[PDB]
């Protein structure tokens, strides 16, 4: 931290939130700031570094980025009310539940005629080590180290290859971009003022299995970004490979280094940006619902089935789980499955020209 | 600082300088990095913070930024050798000399047909406050306050007002930049890898007299950037107005807050980027030299007359190469003298005449 800072009145350090449209600006008052300005985490992460994201960008919705797990407890006065509003009422007294049991997932195969692709993405961080806003070079290398080794120990259908973003050649860069596996130069301001673009690309890397349905990004926003994806609508299979890979990797790391995933009872998995807390899961499917798009209640139909839609490229929508924190991976995934099946059924009624007032919420 | 960093062996924290072309990758050895990785300045600035600019950008030539004044001494092991190669053999034993004497400036008026505008700028930092890569908001506002007030005390032709970058709209700002008065908005990799773009635009602004031949940038790369500029080639006059506002702005700050500019005997004025030590002066003109641009000797000839050229119509910015080890009067005079030869050569080439005998030897 800057040691001259504390000789000054907090008042003089308090951000001007004029024009800002973030939850940071809405909940951090002058008195709350005067209270935590000189209070840092055990690893040395400050309040300023924590809010740098939003002070620098007034239109970012949250404008908050944690540098370690203790950031959520040391700066609870700011994080809790922000987590509560974003996560639709999740309180500081509420506790998150994890349920990564693949056998609990519905075996309903969504209509291949309406569903193009199925996807499951989550993020994981390593316990006891600084997140990206704050991570040093040695910690980052060590993460890359224990994670790539665990991915490289994967076998059978999880068997694959690791790629260091460092000194990568154009041939390999072109390949990964053609597959949509590659992530590069963190030029975006979310990363730059977030302190996450440091030392790039030292410590960064990507990994994908030979069958190309299991993808892992290394040391981007979170220590690991895990994605499982394939064509069609067999979400259940997508989630079962997703869960198997996660289990085998944590187990390799846990036994070879002694460490596991950043995780606690109140928040579930700890992620850098609080918008991905709890499950950090994004279960999505590309569905073809053109007649739904013209229907006005499409938005509300989804919100009540706890889902969000996103247009993508005619009439193709990305339908994902609305919840992250407060409900489980199992519930969020079966939420998408049941929801999409209901969406396909209403879609067929509109194709025929029938009414679906018999299916929508009251 | 990351308190968990000292727990790891220094080698695992040591930068992979593979492919870097900077002075940082050339002088920061593994053993040096090991000895200075956990040594922080009195204000808390770290070695990592200081070298971030070059670690992130291997194309950069220097790679290091100072967080405060103690940075230059606490990390002298890195900065001295770097300062020495960059500033042509300037050792830590050598000492910088100041000379802001306006009466000693060459009174030649550069041909206005070729010299569009003349400019003189320098950087000043207030002692006791962190520099831009480390400065917090309260310090930045305090600086913004003590400088803007020192400037509104100026009278007559130096008389002007302060414009906060928070108060001015995008169109006034784009205008000021296209017209060469206001600084670029900090989105270059240099500003973002060094921690200098934090809280922007809180604490920054541009102050200028109603005339606009005298202005100063507040809290960009350096606490202040004092500028003197006008149309034409009367450099001695640009410099005169420059040393006046400079003197007066410094008297006011002292009288009102008792603060002064960072300056020691070895380095002269202390600036954030070590490329700007000594005088912190960039004496420049925007000259019309389309015939010189076609000559492959252009660069060699500039370098010879100790000048740097950076283009964009054959329009070039011609400034002094040297900063540290020689004075303000010497640098400005070096530019007046050199741009003069450049103008003469240009008049030859226009006539299809020789300039071979004009080439410095
Ligand atoms: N002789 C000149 N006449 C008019 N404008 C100039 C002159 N020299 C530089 N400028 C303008 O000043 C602005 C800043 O120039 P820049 O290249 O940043 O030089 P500087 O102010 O010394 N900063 P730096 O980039 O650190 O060297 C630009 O918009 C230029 O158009
Ligand atoms: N103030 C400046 N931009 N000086 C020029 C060199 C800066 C550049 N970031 C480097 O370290 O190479």
């Amino acid at each position: 931290a800057n040691l001259n800072q504390k000789k000054y009145p907090a008042k003089d350090d308090f951000p001007n939130f004029e024009g800002h449209k973030s939850l940071l600006s809405k909940y951090l008052t002058a008195d709350m700031y005067a209270k935590l300005r000189d209070v840092a985490t055990p690893s040395g992460y400050t309040l300023d570094r924590a809010i740098q994201n939003g002070v620098d960008n007034p239109d970012f919705h949250l404008g908050l980025l944690a540098g370690d797990e203790e950031t959520y407890t040391v700066f609870a006065d700011l994080f809790d009310p922000v987590i509560e509003e974003y996560h639709n009422g999740f309180k500081k007294t509420d506790n998150h539940k994890t349920d990564l049991d693949a056998s609990k997932i519905l075996d309903d195969v969504l209509d291949p005629a309406y569903v193009i692709s199925s996807r499951v993405r989550t993020g994981r961080n390593i316990r006891g080590m600084a997140l990206s806003p704050h991570v040093c070079r040695s910690e980052r290398r060590a993460i890359e180290k224990m994670v790539s080794e665990a991915l490289n120990s994967l076998a059978a259908d999880l068997k694959g290859k690791y790629y260091s973003l460092m000194k990568m050649d154009e041939k390999t860069q072109q390949q990964l971009i053609d597959d949509h596996f590659l992530f590069d130069r963190p030029v975006s301001r979310h990363f730059t003022s977030g302190g996450m673009a440091r030392d790039f690309p030292d410590g960064r890397g990507i990994w994908h299995n030979d069958k190309k349905n299991f993808l892992v990004w290394i040391n981007e926003e979170d220590h690991t970004r895990i994605i499982s994806m394939q064509m069609g609508g067999n979400m259940k299979e997508v989630f079962e490979r997703f869960t198997r890979g996660l289990t085998e990797v944590e187990k390799h790391i846990k036994d070879k280094t002694g460490k596991e995933f950043m995780k606690n009872d109140h928040l579930g998995f700890v992620l850098t940006c609080p918008s991905n807390l709890g499950t950090g899961v994004r279960c999505s499917v590309h569905a073809k619902l053109p007649h739904m798009a013209k229907d006005k209640r499409f938005e509300e139909i989804c919100t009540k089935m706890r889902l969000q839609k996103r247009g993508t490229s005619g009439g193709v929508y990305d339908i994902s789980n609305l919840d992250r924190l407060g409900s489980s991976e199992v519930e969020q995934v079966n939420c998408v499955i049941k929801g999409v099946k209901v969406l396909i059924e209403m879609e067929k009624k509109l194709e025929k020209g029938e009414s679906i007032d018999d299916l929508v919420p009251k």
